[PDB]
DNA sequence: CGTTCTATCTGTACTCAC
DNA sequence: GTGAGTACA
DNA sequence: ATAGAACG
């Protein structure tokens, strides 16, 4: 069911202090600095088809556990699909049902994953096609050339975009 | 030779063979 | 266990 | 962003 930008932000704000995962007995809280709003919400589209959240996980050992044992305090939801990297929930928010999409990235993948999950799709396609012509492959995990991770000296998304030789635009204006 | 239109990526989760 | 086909991020 | 194709 479709939702407004404002509704999207209220939901994300509510989830931001309430996400956790079960890890061998212990309930472990997910920190706010590891929750990044992505998709059309980040791009500030007036109407959203869903809410898209990227979760930064500190260790590779945790991937088996975070999404598959995801917990949301005081909220009822069902699980449509769930793996280590993509989880789709249907959540009850103020008597209505909405789609929440959760994705995981490792610290070293962060800027690549924010770039990828921010979209929009058409932007990603043209950017990736251009890199492909110069014999590179870009995905949510990194920049690859001949199946080898290229070690870029970069922390943020903005640094990545510039490093790739493309114009930086705020998410609202990417196309 | 300029204008305008067109096309283009990459990977995850689930199901169902065999 | 692996590969193909679908749906969808 | 880039480059090819149709059109002028
Ligand atoms: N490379 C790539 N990335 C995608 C694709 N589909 C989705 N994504 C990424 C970029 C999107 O902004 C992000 C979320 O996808 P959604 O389908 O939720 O679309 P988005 O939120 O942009 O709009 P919407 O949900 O319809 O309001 O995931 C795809 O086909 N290819
Ligand atoms: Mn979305
Ligand atoms: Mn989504």
């Amino acid at each position: 069911g479709m939702l407004t930008l404002i509704q999207g932000k209220k939901i994300v704000n509510h989830l931001r202090s309430r996400l956790a995962f079960e890890y061998n007995g212990q309930l472990i809280k997910i920190l706010s600095k590891n929750i990044v709003a992505v998709g059309s919400l980040r791009r500030e589209e007036k109407m959203l088809n869903d809410v898209d959240l990227l979760i930064i996980v500190p260790e590779k050992k945790l991937l088996k556990h975070v999404l598959p044992n995801i917990r949301i305090k005081g909220l009822s939801f069902s699980v449509k699909v769930c793996g280590e990297r993509k989880c789709v929930l249907f959540i009850e928010w103020e008597k209505k049902t909405y789609q929440l999409d959760l994705f995981t990235a490792l610290a070293e993948e962060k800027p690549y994953a924010i770039f990828h999950f921010t979209g929009p799709v058409s932007y990603l396609i043209r950017i990736r096609a251009a890199l492909k012509k110069k014999n590179y492959k870009l995905n949510q995990y990194g920049l690859f050339k001949n199946q080898t991770l290229v070690p870029l000296k970069i922390t943020t998304e903005k640094e990545l975009i510039k490093e790739l030789g493309f114009t930086y635009r705020i998410p609202k204006k990417r196309l």
